[PDB]
């Protein structure tokens, strides 16, 4: 990581935080920690959360989501490359009006998928369906859409261009260069 | 071979895990014995820890389909599907040797939509087997749900009291 | 590890043929060979095809299906244990009026599954979708059902009891014993 | 693992039926060669029935069967069941013209050759592969009564065909639904 | 396996049945099948059950044990090489007066050995029931007190043929066709 | 890594490297260097040196959109090779500032890849969307017609520096700082 | 193996097969068949069918010396392929009775292989002795000059049946029993 | 193995015995058993021992050697393909005057090679050297040569053509076809 | 694992020494590229000393170094220590003429390219490999002041050379025994 | 896992360089780099090269050897533990009069060891034999011994005590302490 | 780091197996400590099961070569080459902690010609180490051959009586 500080620590001084690759407990908590630090540095200035992720752990992603909502600074989100599954959930969770994608980003949403005794399978199946239901409800809220839309649109993999994600309510604006924003 | 010779005495064995292959071999022997003589008892000796539910159901439904009475005998152990099949023997002709042990328990083992479908199917299987075992044991479904929630080991005498077998045989003095 | 009197050859004399376990080229062709043999021994007598299978290769299954329909004897089918996917397809393909299940059999139906360059992925995706359509049209015919029902009812795994399979049109009768 | 009757495949050999099932290997191909030579020796004046359910395999092992078919006196009638892909399709199309058949739900697939050191050696083996590619196209066009350029176009990528499409192409002569 | 009949089927004509190596469901049931076959052949003649086994599955061993007592023929036992754990249990289960060992055989006896806490509890309890029943039956075979067997199986207990005769596990040691 | 580290020292000269496979992590490191250099001075050119066989399409698009997004012109330099997504990024450099060294090689091709039919259908459609979008963008980079890119990427297409320049993928070949 | 076993039945017709790699065991089985046929009748031709990619040089020499040792002429037939030691044995057949089918292929090359310098020296010298001896024998089989074989086996040399015949490796190409 | 008897059992009726591939306890004892059987069938008729072997276990080879010397029938030996190490030892052990090779056979002789505490290594090293010495002495006897020749000529791998093996004393005659024998 | 002085290789970089050790990979080659670019930036008027002990590796990674050597202003003097084989020899011979050296017991080896799908793809990649083979021969003949046909002859198989033989060939200019 | 005051860098200040374990390109080049560094720090002061190595790559060892002889400082060598094969070669290559061993060191010398097509095996066998001759000539010079002695004495592994190595000419003195 | 700090107190550790790398790290620390002060004692703490003979000899010869006295201390265990090095400490300054254990034993580990060469070398090594240990212990070579034929475990007191160490230290009260 090229020092100049290492490059990512240098960009954190500009209040940029990256989520790259799969969402795990460790990658999620490092994002969380940066969020908490930037709030400590300045609780009123925007934070810029750059997401390039295929998704990953649901609980790890929820640690990021809840921290984004907790802290005082607005967390603006930007998809580069892709935001799929939990990546898309988090992209759509950015401060409304400050959710962005670059022109050739790809977004994808879908229902939960997973890798004992019948009693235990019942317990975990019921929990998995509650998780599916909660994510559809939260996403509907982010997207300003009907819950029935999210139930329909996550039954199988739903790949979206940047424009399709904006029309869906998942992001607010597509930025090709600086000139954009409106 | 020894097992072919004993088939001539109308003896059929279930030994070791219940698989599609081991179950169907039992099914074929049952159908053969019925073809040779549809009216004479068959002796089904079970020493098995269980295995596949559908493979076991192929044996169960064959036992009930064919004309011969299928007498069952537990030697060593009959656990899970082994115990189900032991209890399925013709009533009055279900036996265990004195130091046999029985064990009964509930069934064991993508997208959320698919997990839901399969969990539902597993719970349907669990209830059907409990209802069928209750019928074999002349007990209630609620007793079987109770008593199979975790592994439930039974001696021969305990199995007889429960209704899974009719008699314990030390020797031919019934 | 077969007993000898072998048992499956002895039962082939009673015109009984088994499909047990996954459908592969080798397991399917052994069935084909038995069907052709039985037709050779007597072309007018029914054959009894006992099925306990989770399915497998579609093309291997189609070799069985087309042989069942080609040969002169009626092929009666019996599900014991389970008939899932291609197994269910074959169970439903037996001579109408002679498709049976034992009472605690399980049937399951679903759409095709698969467990390079974009051009080639395109060619193979199109072929898998053609297979999906053909099997729905064929199953709808076996079941005396509408294509739109089969398309719907196979989108995900669809488990059926013996009585549900009868109501659906996949089998004709449930047999509890030799008095049904 | 084969039923006894005295082995079922040997029993069907008495009916002049020869199977090719699964991948074409030196050993599986020579087994077909051996059966063809045997059937010709037993009676050179009766057709042989070559049933194919194969995804293909080694080109050279396939040519050993091909040249044997054409060498011996009997007409080798071919039948596709399940599938005949790559070398399997080549051999299906090589059956005596007028005696090439498919069952209704069999599928055919044709394509150009595939393979799964020093530059001088890469050159040598590459040259041989393209020689195989051109030869097989020339022979397939001959089997299909088609122009070489059609086969060149149609074998660049995997080309799947239903029995009706394969008949229209010239690879088979007739589709058999049953004994009618 | 050489042929004459293969060698073991030929010795079945002498009513000799072998248990060799680890006791498994499959090895145990093959023994049961031979015992049942010999009883059908002649229920009034003794069977000679030669044991060279380190032990194995308790339930597989019990299937042989109960069959030995179930069938009409006397089941004479002979240890060659070793009879350890379940092998020793089966050796001592022979018809009393007809349990034998060769002079350099070795016998060994010991106690049985091998999820959610609830399941561990269930299985530990079953293993301890196994422990008590096995001690109860061995004391019966050896004509000893339950407390002796409890004491003497807490850890591995190796016994010579003479020691095994002294304990009550066998009746006679055979060097030649002696007795 | 020699220390002054060598890559940070060259970052001072606005040199950024893409070496080896394009992954989420290697692509994002480039993005961070591009963003950093923009912060340091938004009007001076950046020199993006590429020796890469390709890799992830979406990881590469993250580099692409960043190149087009920031104010600095991103000049590209192929050294060794620029294949697939590497060649894509070489061609995305600011028109007039795309270069290769004389024995560099470029290669272009259509996308490559290494469940249920419904899902296979969804991903096949998305892959063909990717193929079309990339052909559309490359045709623009090269000031060529889409049908030329469709034709010219059906299989691996290797190009010398001189061939890549004529194609419109690069602007100039640089032997030294006097070939400009 | 179909039963009459198929290979024993063809052994009655003095047909012996070499299929797949030449190993000590496959080579010695051929030797035993050749010796047996000599015992049955020492004056009638033997037909040695070869579909082999080669294998062990010494195992192959055991076949060679046996062919030359026994009284019967050993006619050879290449089907599929005869490569390396396989082609060597094809060419060792009784001159005038070496054949190939029309789409057979032959390949020839120099020996291939897959400690202390003193030992490496010993085995390198023995391998070059093998190379020379085999080139010397092949030149004789083909009625050609040694320098031609040295030149023509430096790398893999693939030959059609027509090319192998012109070379002197085979005598005739057989389409059927009328091409003779 | 083509029945006609299987082919090798058929050739055993003509008193032909094969050793093919590596010499192991099991392959050696099967050769031994055939030797004992043929002696039982007829103790005065020659036996023909065809050898195509790279060698193998020294003790297993010695079981063959000693059985060949024990039984009443002469054991004539024939190398086809190759006879290396213990294969060569056994080839050279055939009845003198009846040791043969086909024209392109290869023979090879060499000293023993092999795949704890120093005391144990000493014991096994001393045994290995005794084995080396005994094989050189026995081979010298088979070859009618000086022991010093065998010590020299087995220090490293010594590959021999059929003619070189005949001149060495290892075989008696090379047979190209039936006409040979003398 | 490098001694501290501030790292030893960085310390020798202060003396304008650059090492290539072991296989040429994208990452090891770009590390050399980076050091060359750094040394030119620090002082374009001083020679760089490129010490090579390498068995070769990726041709394209080697070309990235080659083109950089020729691109930058400094003379890149090369020195063989231990060995320079394949791409290592190519780069050694590419040093500024008059400044190519070997130590007395170093060894050089040159050879043609090596490599360690569908026939259409085999053709494409084979064609590129032979293009690499001809290009490298043309460039080596240029480095060695020799005729192309000499390099064609002399690189067909592994060609090992002592320092004195490599000097006579034209690959190096002088052998250095010590500082004299 | 080095202690810090790191220890090997601290001892490099006293002009001590270690070779420990197998000789590889990387371990040899680290030594070369230290030798060149020490020469740079002071070209007239002795360097102390401590060797505990079983040997390894000949070409990597030759890179060390030629650097020892090239640089201006005398390189004194010290064997501790063992110096086997290339380690012994390097121990013996130290400045004459300044080659030492500790009293319980072990030295061992032997001929080279190595742990495709006949043509290539020939080329490489010839190169291994050239290496064998060069190392014998060079060791004979270091030891002030005849080539015929080194040829003889390296045919198999030859272990030497410190006193035997002195008598042989490989070292000059055995050092028991700083009073020898 | 902790070990760098203790090196400042002239403490050097041998922990775990003796390898070329672990031995040479010890050698380098010994030479460094001598360079810093050639006259002050060095404290070499050994907890080792042994390992490579030649790697151990590199330490041994360095201990004897450098000017500083090398005091040795066994903590935990010193077995095989660990025990050899413990006994090699400057006489009068070889120590063990009270529950240390020592163990001594003989050395442990192609063509017949090569096996002969290496077996001979192994037996030469065995005798040299026995002669050297005898010297350290003020014992006879024949005692050491006797007493190392198989693993010979010794307590601290047994090791002191044998001559491998001089004193057992419970604390600084020598
Ligand atoms: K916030
Ligand atoms: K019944
Ligand atoms: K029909
Ligand atoms: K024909
Ligand atoms: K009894
Ligand atoms: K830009
Ligand atoms: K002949
Ligand atoms: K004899
Ligand atoms: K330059
Ligand atoms: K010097
Ligand atoms: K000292």
């Amino acid at each position: 990581v090229p020092t100049v500080f290492d490059i990512y620590s240098r960009l954190l001084k500009e209040r940029i935080v990256f989520l790259v690759g799969p969402v795990t407990d460790e990658s999620a908590n490092l994002v969380v920690a940066q969020l908490l630090f930037l709030e400590s540095e300045n609780p009123d200035k925007d934070i810029f959360f750059y997401i390039n992720s295929p998704g990953g752990s649901v609980t790890a992603g929820m640690s990021i989501y809840d921290t984004m909502n907790f802290i005082k600074p607005d967390v603006s989100t930007l998809c580069l490359g892709q935001a799929a599954s939990m990546g898309a959930f988090l992209l759509s969770a950015g401060e409304k009006g400050k959710r962005f994608a670059l022109p050739n980003s790809r977004i994808m949403i879908h229902q939960p998928l997973i890798s004992g005794q019948a009693s235990d399978i019942e317990i975990h199946a019921r929990e998995l369906l509650k998780i599916k239901e909660k994510l559809n409800r939260l996403m509907a809220k982010h997207c300003d859409r009907d819950l029935a839309d999210l139930e329909r649109d996550t039954d199988r993999d739903n790949f979206m261009s940047a424009e399709e994600a904006k029309e869906y309510g998942l992001i607010d604006q597509i930025l090709e260069n600086r000139a954009s924003l409106r």
